[PDB]
């Protein structure tokens, strides 16, 4: 979703939400990551001011101080940045990719089955839907978010097409970006 | 239940129980501990003194000799302090949850499906309600006490939301108020 | 069943069985150890006297030549002494518990379903009433004589409460006593 | 495919495909291998021409930038070449033969199901007609292009015939012709 | 069958056997063992005699060349002598016992199923009635020679009972008796 | 097939086979050894003759410039020399007996289900009948060319019986033998 | 050093330093530190004001924009805080300590050797004085900061007494404070 | 040390200690087991009385608020209970004895070398005259309490005779005795 | 040392020690067994006859209350049988013996150092003369007591000749005479 | 030596040997390659003619029966063709390289040190100038024939460098020529 | 020493031995295998006759009641037949070979040191000299009996040229020959 983003040229608007939104972000970010509840007390302090950050491509991103929180596009669901989840790691499911394949994880390129299935990969049981933390063999942080675009079951049973899509990895634009800068946009 | 719970602020009473009550709740013990039978007359000598504090948030703690041996909340099950069970572990089944998710458990994050359906993980066979220790692979000593909020048929089902909830956790305000101190309330 | 039991306090009669007593006791011995068969007339041979040691809380030990061989509690099913278990191991089938279980299995404890379920543990077929030799991995020898509360099974599938009753252990009052001598009670 | 295959004398014509045809053969690529997509502006791109290289008993090579891509023959399904997939090797599901059927896939013969079945081979899932990459344990890179013949779950089961079509191999003519 | 047998005391009489009686007993031994057949020139020359060795119980030992071959119990099955199993280990199918077991077996002590189902052990498919060599892990031949009780099935799923029949073991009296 | 078999005293005559007849040997083969197709021309150019050596109890072996490279006997199915087979071991699939049976093995003794279950043994499907070849843990090369009596199921399931027939062993008589005239 | 402490107990002021004195501690950091000097603009960046708070028993914390960074007793060196230590985990060397030992860990206890040459630690090379991660198996977070009293080589091979002091542990008073 | 100790008999006299003797053993007990000084307050609350139990062949138990802490032989050196190194294990080193050696460690059997030095056992660093834990494999908390009479160096190296003296074991005497009144 | 003893032959008479020599031999036992001591007065009651059964070939079995505990030979150390060994198998240091030496160190055979190099053995230190255990991994009992004839580490380093001495096997002689009167 | 060759363009000549020659060059054989020996008169039967092609790069090729035996260079040291290495192991020692190397050494690539230090390949006593068979772990054949240009010691320590020269490899051009003149036997 | 040796062509004579000689030839055999010792009066019973079979090349094969027991070139040292072996497996120290040898083992072939030092061999100190048992991991009875031509020390170390000579292996002439006039028995 970010291999081209360029905080730079990218970013379009940003928005100040009032409580009632806020509250229901909260409601459907719970509903998508129960493993979040425990912590969004913290992430999203009720002070503090949570922003929507309008980009091209109908990309919006929630900041709170500054920080790079979640994302969408299309309105669809939220993903975590990579850098919230490495703080929160246990977020989202987890699936870890064959050693052949990160190169290309690294590149935007989609999790295949064959990378999924293989002695290097640890393929964990998790719906259709399901949005992901990709991991490498022997390092704690998520290289990449993804969703299943087919179950667990299947990618093993079937073991051929995309696994689950790459949305957001390490070093991308998103990655780069960091944090909400209110100078790289116009606000009138 | 008490990531928050302070010695020197949430206690509010004390009552020190009659020979037949104190019979009846360690007859009850032994229906829902069935391993404590042989051990209770030394963790509540019939000749000592049985008390129960009363604290913040309906919460209250069986005491004997000023040891915390376990605590309930509305007259509900009694659920084994983490010093108890660490002396007497068999009496609660086991949940290993993901090996990385110590700090997570250890700062009161309740066990989501995803953290026991892992290859990191271990789930055992346990019906909603029951009171169990969750292990991870690098201590020896349970973490926490949990009460299984799904069975574990329905976390493998469903592999989504609370499993389990973290009701008591290693060096919580439980842990850390260790013994009874008549001195941190008010008596009349 | 031993915990608390001292031969020097715990042991009240003793009676020397008659010859069609003692049919019946080794035909019984039989149906329930088939493995003991061709051992019988080692640890019972028929020159000798046998004896059975009335001891309190309704337990009886049948010895023969001062040897604790096996004993029963309300005239129920005998069950080996753990000294002549570990000479004939083959008696009994086994069941083997978790590390963490060992200091309590040593203290009279019970065995739950979940020291039977986890990696460390390892469950065999085994009905209710199956009586069996309780291991350690950390242990070559059998630790405990229990009876299988819940079947193996079913232990495996409820992983919750008491699977297998601890009823002998190793150093328990039995242990300790070793040997039957006559002078521990009245005639 | 291409074990007596040699460019010096089996290449009859080369033709530089229309913006039309470019298109369609992009869109049976991705429909084909969908890991191909996010990659076909890197190996098709727009400034530079697409040719076809038509060659002998009915095969057609692919190529941008005097690379070799895809090929074909009868009009059939392409199948990508091993230096393409060697650049991109998750365009395929994979499939490992034992050490044993080795030398033999780098002669051009088929894989038998016993080559993989036995403790160093590894079989995973996959459709007859399936196209894949043939690996080795102790090579990093693939060494044939297959079609599988039997699924794996009857290579598995059966343990007898032909499991994997050997179409193109490291050495081969098409892998020595390297360049067009 | 043979812990407590002396040949001194307890042999009674030998048969020298005619051509049509050694020719039916090595059709029964073919059917009993399939894998004796192109043996049976090696162990019972046709050139050298055969003979029945009577003993106590109802018991026989057939043997050629003061070999002691294979023995049986009032006209029952044929059974290998451990020394002619030990030459040819391939007449039997195999149990592996559990090393607590081992001490006892060598005692004439049958196997019970927990002696089967521990991890040490080793339990194969075997009917009822099936002849078979009894080994321990870390000991190249056969221990004892037994007969099923039980199906290996059962002692696997049951694990209670007697589930072979110590018939004849190393170092008992057929064993130490070693020729005729 | 070939414990007692000696060239000098147990072949009787060698037929040179017509072109018809080697096209439908050929067809034969391709279709019992689908491996050996692309191979054929090289073990049976097409400019070298082809001949079936008659051996005593109604034994054929076919050779092609004195290599002998396939056998059969009383018309039945054809079976790779294991000489051939070493050059191509993809010509049939493989069972693995354990360490037990391999000196039995190499006398000519059919492979029983014990050495096929066992921890040292592997047993891959095969259906009855499937000509296979016989190795051995840590020796490369088939030892013996067999076929299956029982199934693979049936072996593992029933444990019991002869497994496998042993049809032609390293140093047999077709191994000496090595090359026709 | 922070098992009894209370930040509302146990703070006593708040100094702002100097540029001169910032740019001295921050060389201190990379030469006790050598891995976090990429990460010190981004830890303590040159625009925002870098504060000491003065704590009970001549504690202090150093501090910018609230968080809680490094700590120090009687100007001794620097520690870092687990929580920053959690988000740059190899700015430290590691040790893995024993499963049995990991509640003593949690508790405030010293490291005894024998917690540290058992089958579940990993021993890495460490000299008397090397401020260290402790670390359970299979968790990226350590569980405290030490400093070895003795060598990792002293403790393999003498396998007694105190190996490593644990000067700070998850859920201790300063895990608690988290903020200033 | 406690295999034919009874309470009931063989406990001859109680004595409380006073003010400097209390500092002087506590002294002791930090030197031995530097590992228990932060633990001490919980152990022997300064508040409690300390009480030394006398008992025959020269043995003395320590004890404070009813629980059985150290003890000692003549005047030598103390040793930790049991149910003390269970609550507190890490105060001395472990040794780990082969399963085949645990039922006679619990009958208050000396550990001989070859019961170290097998697969099943795991052997540290351990200097003579070192009070040690002695552990199984398959059991999670300390059997007995041993003093080292070989290196763990010499008992590898040499693998014969005495190499930890039994002092002290689940179930003797001691261990039955439990609490003092 | 009894592949040919039968106690229905091979038995010349008995005797009943006195104190003297019973206290002497108790010292020797525990100087050679220092396992053994704890256990001594259980196996050898001091208000029980010990007797020396005296046999051919210069063989002397010591027995008390028909048990047979250890034997020797011209005067030599004294040997435990296996069934006390079975009993406290603590008391020697062991060896153990690959598969392939199994059936015949039930016959009486000496072990070669092959037999103890290989990787199913496991050979431990052990002097020159130790008296030792001999295993096997398929077995939980001793099968033979042994006595080096070379050190481990001249057999490991030399692979050749006789490493121990079989003196008394599971059902040899002794083993079948089981008691004595 | 091979990358390049080709049957059709890089033949120059042919000799049929005499028999007092194949004697020396029997003698050869067993000195460089003694396993050789008891299968010199199966691989050059006394009856039948001993060839040597001519080649480019003044290499020679020794030849019976059409079947290529040995290779050498300026009438240098035999090597073996892989096809007779294959048929023969036994003839040289090897090492084994590790997987990413394959690829390259099926190209003509040299083996570097580091290709033989990682885990997944395996070094064996060579001296510098021993022929070697080169073997990848996923494969049970040669892949090619080596000459060490380091010592196996030296490749271990140093790690840097050539470690072994790739002289003949699977599919090259003297693998793919595979027979001269079959036809004529 | 028998890969051609023909029971019908290359046996020359048969001589009984006298019972003195009978007792140094024991006596050698015990020296030279000394687990051989107890088993010597089955193998050899004092009762039955002992011959020496003369065959062609000085070879000698020691028989009693029609079985073949042990064999030697010229007065040089007996080597047992593998038949006996197999009983008695004792009698030898044993390498073992790696896989791609076994073939060859069966077929004669010397044991070069490059087949005793990759990971699927093992191998065992044993001097010059040593008359050793050939075992392949897959087969529990030897293959081959050989002697040692280089020390196992020396084959680790150099890992090239003869290691083992193979005297005798599985049905090479002498294995097929079996018996000697059992019907005299």
């Amino acid at each position: 979703m970010f291999k081209k983003f360029d905080e730079k040229e990218n970013v379009s608007n940003c928005i100040q939400l009032k409580t009632s939104v806020i509250k229901g972000i909260k409601n459907q970010l719970i509903e998508q990551f129960p493993g979040i509840e425990p912590w969004l007390n913290q992430i999203m302090p009720k002070k503090d001011p949570v922003k929507i950050v309008r980009c091209h491509e109908h990309i919006e991103i929630l900041t709170v101080n500054g920080e790079l929180l979640f994302f969408r596009q299309r309105e669809g669901p939220f993903y975590p940045t990579l850098r919230l989840l490495h703080k929160y790691p246990f977020i989202l499911p987890h699936q870890q990719v064959d050693k052949g394949a990160i190169k290309f994880v690294l590149s935007g390129a989609n999790i295949m089955c064959p990378g999924l299935t293989s002695p290097g990969a640890k393929l964990y049981p998790a719906a259709v839907d399901t949005i992901v933390a990709i991991m490498a063999a022997g390092a704690a942080h998520a290289l990449c978010v993804g969703v299943m675009k087919m179950s667990a079951e299947d990618i093993e049973k079937v073991n051929k097409g995309i696994g689950i899509e790459n949305i957001h990895y390490l070093n991308d634009g998103l990655w780069h970006m960091k944090t909400y800068k209110a100078h790289h946009h116009h606000h009138h």
